[PDB]
């Protein structure tokens, strides 16, 4: 029914992902987090229906779009809230910057769990806030929080804001309810505001269940907000819409005020349309996708185990992204990436972008047809040094 | 012609700002917010269909083709030559204004506007905790003019750091002469002011009036000035969300781009990119046609008001599709003027007082609609005006 077998040709679309391939046709990309899968058919139709409006002027977020978000959140994540708790933002990374600027002052400390999505550290640093990197443990193939050190990091730096990634990118760690509750209790104790980046929430796999942060405790809304989107779930990043759910009146007003100060309050018409459409029609597409992602991940894990046993592979609990550790090889980061790029002809995300814990790591995107994922894994193991 | 300026597409199901009230009260005729009730040029519609047919709607970048289109537009239309590297895309011009305020001034510092002017000018200054300096425009012989003596006083007395210029000026539709802009630039050089020229209406000058892009006035002006513009007002594509800054000075360009990234306001949607390139590539004949329709609508309005409401003082635009109306000769308050227009005449105009104190007892009228709609709106405006 849905096509997860053939990858639409993207070379002519000015994509980030395929940019290098436009000049060097032998490069295969598997880095930036979008998919080489056709998007659900109803979004395509919604774009055609937009063209047929004939006039492309100024629009606002409808009651139907607000209801679609409420309905998705309740039905998928058991998170019940009011339409007025929703704030639309053209992207989640924009929302992170707005939250930093609203909820902290210059020089105050913002904590992250490293290694993590590079715009977290970037946005803190560029905003002239103190970055506190709470280093994740790695135990038995999974990231885990050191709660003793996390508390030390909060107290020793007077942390004002915690940027949480859940599911955590990279690694694809789907935090248990009990882990989130311990995090929230630290924030309550130490008077920390928390932003939960839950953009990957719909992509938990292998029986792992997303727990949205404010569902953990009814008091968590007093200090925490949730960011999510339809874009990673449904491969519609180019449509530019996302949302913050901010139930606390003071937090909500502060975020919205800062958004307006920055004139960052407006969203494109297709931004609105694609999100409403994706949530209304996307459940069966997403079910079918998850089966394909699980198969690609299982394939990659087994292939790597057989062809490059020295390569340490973190199996995701969610997301379509695999965190690869080349630390057992006699390499530098520069030699690793020259090797992958110039010899293997594959483009992966550089692990050192995610923090010092990502040195000698790469991140591999498996959201593409299995035939492409097979080729990418073959390239990755081809030229690894003895 | 080949192009439809005769029939207004039905926008009631599109969640537009402009027609929102009419969806509940179908008697209401809107003529306020600046988008048009004309079909967009066909090549844009086709390009949206072509985007759907990409099939995957992932992350995209601004192409060399888009960069070249913007360069070619500026050169061809406005005699403004610069490098592809001088272009900065921003999802809107109002976004760019806030980025510029944050980049080029610090909290507490003074930003100057010519009042009355586009309300987001004053809003963006105030909400950013900068000092607003409102240099009040003169009105002489039916046109806004700058009082240069007072403009200099306002800069000096307030240590003005940044001047937000509107050119063409909204409201009123004043298409500033090269010589006016020369004098403004000289003041900025003298007093060390950075100038942001909002030229979003630049393609919509009319009746022989020609837009003069700020940095074309003198080759040194880009040392302190930058230009904001867009395809969106010109081509009625505001919902596609793209615009640009032209920033030739390396320091100013880096400062703007840095603030933009600090704010994570550096990304633009795929249709943002596509619709702008398309409009600039194919839009010239459509714009020639639009401008004839706009001139005929404005001429109609001026003449109709002269006959039916000679007490109504009408500023004839030199550009833009917006007319500034002065009801000052009527025995009215602002609140009573707008209840009269909205509740009794069933027409929605922009409230003049939104633009500054100088706009008290004024309203702004949007005539970018088919002539028949414009005729009705004008009829309603004069229907209910008090003795
Ligand atoms: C991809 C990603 C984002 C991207 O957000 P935009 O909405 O495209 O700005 C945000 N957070 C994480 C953790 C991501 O992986
Ligand atoms: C309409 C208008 C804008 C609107 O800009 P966006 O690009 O839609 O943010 C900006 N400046 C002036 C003077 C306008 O009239």
């Amino acid at each position: 029914k849905y096509n997860f077998q053939t990858a639409p040709n993207r070379l002519s679309h000015h994509t980030y992902k395929w940019k290098e391939t436009e000049t060097d046709p032998q490069l295969l990309p598997a880095w930036i987090a979008d998919m080489d899968f056709e998007v659900m058919p109803e979004v395509k139709q919604a774009i055609h229906d937009y063209a047929e409006q004939l006039v492309y002027g100024y629009t606002y977020a409808s009651d139907e779009l607000l209801q679609a978000v409420l309905d998705w959140e309740k039905s998928e994540h058991q998170y019940s809230f009011d339409k007025e708790d929703i704030v639309f933002v053209e992207g989640v990374v924009p929302a992170i910057s707005i939250a930093i600027q609203a909820f902290t002052k210059e020089g105050e400390a913002v904590l992250i769990n490293s290694p993590v999505y590079p715009p977290f550290a970037r946005s803190v640093r560029l905003n002239n806030r103190k970055l506190v990197s709470n280093s994740l443990k790695e135990e038995n193939g999974l990231f885990q929080i050191d709660f003793e050190q996390l508390e030390n990091d909060i107290v020793e730096n007077d942390v004002k804001l915690y940027l949480l990634c859940n599911p955590h990118n990279p690694g694809g760690r789907v935090w248990e309810r009990e882990v989130l509750e311990q995090i929230g209790h630290l924030c309550q104790k130490h008077h920390v505001i928390l932003v939960s980046d839950e953009i990957h929430q719909d992509l938990t796999l292998f029986g792992h269940e997303h727990v949205s942060f404010n569902t953990v405790s009814p008091d968590f809304k007093d200090f925490a907000l949730v960011l999510s989107s339809a874009t990673k779930t449904f491969n519609i990043a180019g449509t530019k819409n996302s949302y913050a759910i901010i139930e606390n009146p003071t937090l909500c007003a502060q975020f919205k005020h800062q958004q307006l100060v920055n004139n960052h309050h407006e969203v494109s018409s297709l931004g609105y349309i694609a999100t409403e459409t994706a949530y209304r029609y996307g459940k069966p597409w997403l079910v079918a996708l998850k089966a394909v992602l699980e198969e690609n991940i299982q394939f990659a894990v087994e292939y790597f185990a057989q062809e490059a046993p020295r390569l340490k592979v973190m199996k995701p609990q969610g997301t379509y992204l695999i965190w690869l550790d080349f630390s057992d090889y006699g390499l530098t980061d520069d030699a690793l990436f020259t090797l992958l790029h110039d010899q293997a002809k594959v483009i992966l995300n550089r692990g050192s972008d995610y923090g010092s814990e990502g040195e000698l790591h790469a991140r591999l995107n498996i959201a593409a047809p299995k035939s492409l994922v097979e080729e990418i894994c073959k390239r990755i193991v081809c030229c690894l040094p003895k």
